[PDB]
């Protein structure tokens, strides 16, 4: 290529060692060439084989741990114990998704049973089940390097549901990638499979993913990131002659109740919720962003521990350049507001500062400008006149991951009003405890209402998250012989399916 | 301001003045909708069970009134609108029957571990909810099935969404009507007339507004291509882009193998039958047949253009639909490279059509492609099996896909049906694409332009999940639960645990 780039030393801002590729409309047109010429062999290979190759890939991915924790680690300043965490959890979301395939599952097979002798017309054999969009796209979160990213969720999922893959390196962690595609690429060598089933791009040019969400062989975009270059990509994906589904996880402030009862019966309420917004220096899509509270002494108590461990916080030293500077700029002019009070920790550029900010419901409702995600270990207190006002409040928030809420037996008769708008909202609710946790099995609902998500009704995280690369389609009166394997008579797949409407 | 639905026979106005509303009553049907969205949603299954099986009976004791307007407004056969009213009652209550078997929910749950290292495995629980509001747009072919009381409405009800409808101008009595049986039906069940409203007008601006809407939060369409993904366009660019199903139109493409033309000596006939149903005013009728150069297609050519020559004149749905008819199959008819086939007819009546092409030609004008709404079809000889194959790589999205063959083909249909699962929401085999049974494993959709969301279906059980959207709960006490959530399982639906089966 023309011209190369190279990855940002998280701790000191120089470049790192190794050159990566700046890849162009050019190499965008050969991958999604290559990939659809391999969609069709790809989703109908068998189950195990599907299943095989990810198990494969988990593997490939725990043998190259070393040389992941350590690149990642100076590309991310993310800590190698946290990293090393991340690589099992991508792993093991792997081999979730292996289980899942292997199962038979996300056929979701149905069938109709035909009634030759019915009148005034019979009624036919109808079959219907789930096959593969067609190549993907995939966009990496910056804060998940491993399991937001080249083989992450939305990699996983896809490869899973019969989807070869593309994925669009973030520019943030390109040696990290680079490793994870050749992970992969030695699972596909010895899985014996095209390695058009899986492409890696580099670049540092933004042409490069828009050339990728509109290429024509695309069919579906899985993303991570911010609102603004979320946003506009989904608007390109839907402007295509041929709208393709978007999955894009754009941002939350995730939203924590807390009632009087609650702080009373856990002294160290304060210390849990500043460890939550300050976890991966509070570098997490799930960071509890703000906390609606009542005007009582407790609360009084409350934010004055949370006050005095935010002075006391270690500097912090984020993502990127670009991360590290809307944070800092960011606090700072949102501090300068009036009816707002910050508490800064100590820390010189480039390591940032922790924030705590508190202010009155009041002028939380006359600051609209206040319920924008802030990225980096930073939070907001609300103080209520009331739990009306309380109530109110859950009534205008935005979409977002999550929702918490912090009660007890007593609190009860308003939580249970507070659910039904909270679920209008989040996707995750969580009762007495936080939100940063993700767990990944097969209730998990990670997204939202937008802009958690830009499509509600499906989840980037969990088992489910395979029906996103998935459409039906229905079989009428075919022979035995012709129909697949999943909806022959005899099941000799032996899957659960669901026969005019009972249970699978 | 107010306007007149049009006689379908005549051109003329019917009696009866309809209002034009405007942005105004979009914003009131709106708010109102919204705020019964939450207690709507919450209501026992049985309860929105028993509401839909009420709007089907309401809808049965006005038959007759439905079926003299629908036919007077749309020049649509009564025996049809008949069938059409038992399609749209029996369609109600199957949602009723999903709705009170609690399956929507797709209830799943986590067993939690308290003891795992090194971080406990929490209680996760999910279901699906309703998204909200939804606007619905009914398609002016299906006036009842397709519209007012029709598939979108009912799916949606039944998911537990509030529904608008904004009424066609090519049925506004036949609306009004469903949506005075809707209206009894609320009224019997005690619940709030804003679950249900119908909004009248001729001016674009209100269906613009009504889609642009904050409160609306997902659309159901059926119509043409150039409205419907205008309207796609307007629900995405908005700050909260919502979920826009619309079925916009499809040629649904059929091949037909030598052997097949050599067991049923009448497929010419029931090809004609088939496309010149309701005079051709299907959206999954054949507009195209490929099909192989040799003696039995000539034949079949042959048999189908003298049917053609017979037909009766047909009267369109309306004016509009009517001329655009005229104009492009007389347009179309214009090309070299293309024969075309007409019945005897005089405007306002308008003429079948059988247009006959080779392959070759074929991919010379990719806007043969185009959907022409109205009883006509064509026909695409193939140099070879090969030649066919090739085709069928480069078909755009379609409702449906069709073969004819016999077992000696067999080893070539087995290479075709992948290429079309790719294109097609439904294949259909040595059977005729346009009957939609209305069961639980159908799929009436498909890629663009078949609908602007191919993942989903506007008829059949499953339509009801385009309405829902999943909410997990992590460690909520049981009495805070949801009942289909509970530990002891109140409701006794089905439910997955830990990856098995429901
Ligand atoms: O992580 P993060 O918090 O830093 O979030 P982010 O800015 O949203 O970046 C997430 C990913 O999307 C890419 N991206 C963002 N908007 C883009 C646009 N409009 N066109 C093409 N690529 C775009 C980024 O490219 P870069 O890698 O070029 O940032 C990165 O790979
Ligand atoms: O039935 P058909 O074949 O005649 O199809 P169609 O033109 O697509 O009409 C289907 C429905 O969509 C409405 N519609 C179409 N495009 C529109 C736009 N861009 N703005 C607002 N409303 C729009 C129509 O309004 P009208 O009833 O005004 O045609 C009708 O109710």
């Amino acid at each position: 290529t023309d011209n190369v780039f190279y990855a940002t030393n998280a701790f000191t801002g120089e470049a790192l060692p190794l050159a990566f590729p700046v890849h162009t409309e050019v190499e965008v047109n050969q991958a999604a060439t290559a990939a659809a010429k391999v969609a069709r062999d790809f989703r109908r290979l068998n189950n195990s084989k599907r299943a095989s190759l990810l198990r494969t890939i988990a593997s490939e991915l725990e043998a190259r741990s070393d040389d992941i924790i350590a690149r990642a680690h100076l590309e991310t300043a993310l800590p190698e114990v946290r990293l090393t965490g991340e690589i099992a959890r991508t792993a093991n979301q792997l081999r979730l998704f292996a289980d899942v395939v292997n199962s038979g599952s996300y056929h979701q097979a149905i069938l109709d049973t035909p009634n030759p002798t019915r009148a005034p017309l019979p009624k036919p054999d109808i079959r219907r089940q789930q096959i593969a969009l067609g190549p993907v796209a995939v966009f990496g979160a910056s804060n998940f390097p491993l399991a937001f990213s080249a083989a992450g969720g939305d990699t996983a999922s896809a490869l899973a549901a019969g989807c070869p893959v593309i994925v669009k390196g973030h520019t943030a962690h390109p040696g990290t990638s680079q490793i994870v595609a050749e992970c992969i690429e030695q699972a596909l060598k010895q899985e014996q499979l095209p390695q058009a089933i899986f492409t890696l791009l580099q670049g540092n040019q933004r042409a490069l993913g828009q050339a990728l969400v509109s290429h024509p062989e695309i069919k579906a975009v899985g993303f991570t990131g911010s609102v603004g270059g979320g946003r506009a990509l989904f608007n390109l994906a839907h402007e295509r002659p041929e709208p393709i589904p978007f999955y894009g996880e754009l941002g939350a402030i995730n939203p924590t109740f807390i009632f009087p009862s609650a702080m009373r019966a856990k002294a160290d309420l304060a210390d849990q919720f500043v460890a939550s917004m300050t976890m991966g220096c509070g570098q997490f899509c799930t960071k509890p962003g703000v906390v609606f509270a009542l005007n009582t002494p407790e609360t009084q108590a409350f934010i004055e521990t949370a006050q005095s461990l935010i002075r006391q916080q270690s500097p912090s030293t984020l993502l990127t350049p670009g991360i590290r500077d809307s944070y800092q700029s960011q606090v700072v002019s949102r501090g300068s507001d009036d009816g707002i009070d910050v508490t800064f920790s100590q820390a010189e550029s480039p390591c940032v500062a922790s924030a705590l900010f508190v202010t009155s419901s009041e002028n939380w409702r006359k600051h609209p400008a206040w319920e924008e995600e802030i990225f980096g270990p930073q939070s907001l207190i609300v103080v209520c006149e009331n739990v009306a006002d309380m109530l109110s409040l859950s009534e205008m928030l935005a979409g977002s991951l999550t929702a918490t809420i912090h009660a007890t037996e007593e609190d009860y008769p308003q939580v249970s009003q507070l659910i039904p708008r909270l679920e209008e909202i989040a996707g995750r609710l969580v009762f007495n405890g936080w939100p940063t946790g993700v767990e990944v099995g097969y209730a998990m609902v990670h997204g939202g209402p937008y802009p958690a998500s830009t499509h509600s009704a499906s989840t980037s995280v969990g088992a489910e998250a395979i029906h996103r690369w998935l459409r039906p389609v229905a079989y009428q009166a075919l022979p035995e012989s012709l129909l697949p394997d999943s909806l022959k008579a005899e099941n000799p797949l032996e899957i659960a399916r669901a026969v005019d409407g009972k249970a699978a």
